Parts: structure tokens; sequence; C-alpha cells
DNA sequence: AGTCGACTCGCCCTCTGCTGGTTAAAG
DNA sequence: CTTTAACCAGCAGAGGGCGAGTCGACT
């Protein structure tokens, strides 16, 4: 109460310390769940993971219809009424509604060597990771009725196929 | 008393991934 | 001009790490 052994301390309490140990040290996770094999140092922690199952949203923007998990999410929002931009890229100044954003942007717009994604299926490479899924879907995910060809009666189940066969046409 | 350890309530950060407007090239 | 799909900010999903304030419990 408080000094730390294995770090640098960040006194003082004596869970304050404890409760540090637990978490950056010695991994203890007392409390688990129901269905998953998850379990964490906090039983707030586990309360607010049990809503991932169950579903329940006790959170609501009186200014709309949105509900969230827990507290932060909601002042997140609250964000989008407010229109408050509380995060700045140092470099263009331009601003944003949430760190993450801005941190994409950073990535996407003054970084260099950044890694890209080729599809496994085409050949193509695309930045972000998200929009490599969403081209997975529009171009590689599997159509039930199928599509037929344009100027053959050749029918296809995914998009990238019939695109690609409507050649020489 | 005086010190816990256990209980609880609250602040703020990170990583992840989908959605829809824009834009620019290819039909 | 239309059609298309990557680019992009916006925005919501789950989880981690800390501060700090009540008490009954035990020396
Ligand atoms: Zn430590
Ligand atoms: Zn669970
Ligand atoms: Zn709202
Ligand atoms: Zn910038
Ligand atoms: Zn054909």
């Amino acid at each position: 109460p408080h000094k730390c052994p294995d770090c640098d301390m960040a006194f003082v309490t004596s869970g304050e310390l404890v409760r540090h140990r637990r978490y950056k040290h010695t991994h203890e996770k007392p409390f688990k769940c129901s269905m998953c094999d998850y379990a964490s140092v906090e039983v707030s922690k586990l309360k607010r993971h049990i809503r991932s199952h169950t579903g329940e949203r006790p959170f609501q923007c009186s200014l709309c219809s949105y509900a969230s998990r827990d507290t932060y999410k909601l002042k997140r929002h609250m964000r989008t009424h407010s229109g408050e931009k509380p995060y700045e890229c140092y470099i263009c100044h331009a601003r944003f509604t949430q760190s993450g954003t801005m941190k994409m942007h950073i990535l996407q717009k003054h970084t260099e060597n950044v890694a890209k994604f080729h599809c496994p299926h085409c050949d193509t490479v695309i930045a972000r990771k998200s929009d490599l899924g969403v081209h997975l879907r529009k171009q590689h995910s599997y159509i039930e009725q199928g599509k037929k060809c344009r100027y053959c009666d050749a029918v296809f189940h995914e998009r990238y196929a019939l695109i690609q066969h409507q050649k020489s046409h």
C-alpha cells in the first residue's frame, strides 16, 4: 500500500496495487461465464459480458432509440447529438467523433509501408480489412438461386465467376 | 481504535467490424 | 452520361486497466 515488485508503482491503496498485480502480472480471473470460456479479474466485467448473450441494453439515449450494454457506449453515442469532436489528427487538424476513427485516418493518410490485403479468391488488393470484408461478401459470396450470364445460358453461383465469364463476349 | 479484503460504483482507453455517402474509373 | 466498387468518416460491438469510496471483520 503501495509499491510494485515487477512494475513501477502506482501507489497507493491496498487493492489499487493488488488488482494491478491481478491485471498486469498475476492474471487471476476469478469469475467465469455461463456458455463461453470467459473469466476476468472483475465481476463488473462479467456482469457486462453476460449481456452479449442476453441482449440487455439498459442505457437509453433520451433523444433517440439507441440502447447500450454499458455507460460508455452511450456517452460516445451522445457526441453524435452534441456534435462534439474530441479527437484531432495532429498533422492535418481534421476532427473526429471517435479516437479509433482518427487513428485509422492517420494510418491511411499519413503513414507509409502500411500492409495491404490481397483477396484470396481474386487478385485485387484493398487497404482496410473491413473493405476486404465487403468485397468478399459482394464478389465471392455464394449466390443461392444463381445468376445467368448476360449473353449466354451459363449460370454461376458467385458474382466473381459471373463477371469473369462475361468474356470474350 | 486501526488495517484489511471483499463489494461496489464510475472514468476512460483500446481493438474490431459494419454501413452508407462520395468519387473516380470503367462500361 | 450510368454503373460499379474501393475509399473514407461515422458509428456501434466487446473487453481491459485504473481511481476511489463504503463497511463488517480481525489483529
Ligand atoms: Zn506491476
Ligand atoms: Zn459468456
Ligand atoms: Zn441518441
Ligand atoms: Zn490527417
Ligand atoms: Zn456467357
